[PDB]
């Protein structure tokens, strides 16, 4: 029943939390959006990490620019992800009786990373220093783009991730799939030039969330989720509640069965998505945010009851001298819930609250009477907390 919150428990370093953007798909980002995405005022979304594709076609590259550099702009970091290599790298293939599936050509892999690396150089070269890139996009779900078995990624692997200035995520499988990523993990030299474990949870279970590979054998590795949107992509649905509390909940889970460090949605705008086509930000946004603007890249997640009550969900991170709650309700009814901080100490409480009819709304201060306070979570909401730690390091 009680929360308590383990200061003391460090588990996974934030990365971020973001969004895709895609002009030629989706059109780019206008200048208001562009900042509605990366401010971290009131109504912004804080999004720390953006995503971008790299496109086969280099006399493209440039779309990325302006946008990429706002989210420089606002210290949110940049990855990409490619969908297809140069369309002369590639052949289609038969996979199960299937005249089309096409493929990397297996003697292009060098080509292949140049390119990549080309794109990592040619972002340099407009004032943006991709923080990671992709060998693929979900090489496990390429109906309609490149294919890659367990053992072509294992390769290039091994074999040309290293050429590649520039952290490398891989494996992007689209839901987590684990025969996809095990072949490198178990490769100490696949292994070596990796440098983020990427995944998206696309009908993944919760139950498939955790690795056990990966916490044994990547150490020093990050682990992101560099992609989903959930629980649907129900064109005009970014509003709906309760259905929003979903988001929340997706994210909680990310972040608590799954240790990701990082968690990138799909679109950024998009009737479905965190931000509305009018630029607005959706009730799914703002189950965003009640992650991304107060656990800030840098923070850590930390022990804390995860599920105290029913339908109450629960997780905690720390950083800049503060401890920050996710306390989320899914009952048609409102429940007192108590937390208890231990190992570390708090002055006050400071909170704001998503429900049907509030976003992100500033709730009622607390001070931490005992090493504890309680608080309602209203029917149906989120709450996020601020605790503000105790001083005399002189902050």
């Amino acid at each position: 029943s009680d929360v308590t919150v383990n200061v003391s428990a460090e588990k996974q370093v934030i990365r971020g939390f973001g969004g895709m953007n895609h002009p030629a798909w989706a059109g780019d980002l206008t200048a208001a959006q562009r900042e509605t995405a990366f401010g971290n005022g009131q109504n912004q979304l804080g999004f720390s990490i953006l995503r971008i594709h790299v496109d086969e076609n280099r006399n493209n590259w440039y779309k990325e620019v302006e946008t990429a550099k706002s989210a420089v702009k606002h210290g949110a970091i940049v990855f990409a992800s490619p969908w297809n290599p140069p369309s002369d790298m590639v052949e289609t293939f038969n996979r199960n009786g299937d005249t089309s599936a096409k493929r990397l050509k297996y003697n292009k892999y060098a080509a292949y990373a140049q390119h990549l690396n080309d794109f990592v150089t040619f972002m340099k070269n407009n004032g943006v220093n991709l923080y990671a890139i992709s060998v693929q996009n979900e090489p496990d779900y390429a109906h309609e783009w490149t294919w890659w078995t367990p053992q072509e990624i294992l390769r290039f692997m091994r074999e040309n991730a290293g050429s590649i200035n520039a952290r490398v995520i891989a494996p992007e499988s689209f839901q987590y799939l684990k025969n996809l990523s095990d072949p490198i993990l178990n490769d100490p030299q696949a292994l070596a030039n990796m440098d983020i474990l990427g995944t998206h949870l696309y009908g993944t279970q919760v139950s498939q969330f955790p690795y056990p590979l990966f916490k044994q054998k990547g150490a020093g590795k990050d682990l992101w989720m560099t992609e989903v949107y959930y629980p649907n992509s129900d064109t005009n649905s970014a509003d709906r509640w309760p259905e929003a509390l979903d988001v929340s909940q997706h994210i909680h889970n990310a972040m608590v069965e799954g240790d990701f460090q990082a968690y990138v949605w799909w679109y950024i705008r998009r009737s479905y998505g965190p931000m509305k086509e009018d630029g607005t930000i959706s009730k799914r946004g703002y189950n965003m945010a009640h992650f991304s603007k107060f656990v800030r890249p840098g923070y850590v997640r930390i022990d804390a009851t995860k599920n105290p009550n029913a339908n109450v969900y629960v997780s905690a991170y720390k950083g800049d001298n503060k401890v920050v709650i996710v306390a989320i309700n899914k009952s048609n009814t409102g429940v007192n819930q108590n937390f208890v901080l231990q190992n570390g100490s708090a002055s006050n409480v400071s909170r704001w609250i998503t429900s049907s009819s509030s976003n992100l709304q500033p709730g009622t201060n607390l001070t931490v009477s005992g090493n504890h306070f309680w608080a309602h979570l209203p029917a149906q909401s989120v709450t996020t907390f601020v605790v503000n730690r105790l001083e005399h390091h002189h902050h």
